[PDB]
């Protein structure tokens, strides 16, 4: 996401945290 599903159209908190988890590794 650029900026429309982060701070301009929420992020659901179902997918954003997934890629974020994958960013960390698997959110530890």
């Amino acid at each position: 996401d650029a900026e429309f599903r982060h701070d301009s159209g929420y992020e659901v908190h179902h997918q954003e945290l997934v890629f974020f988890a994958e960013d960390v590794g698997s959110n530890k």
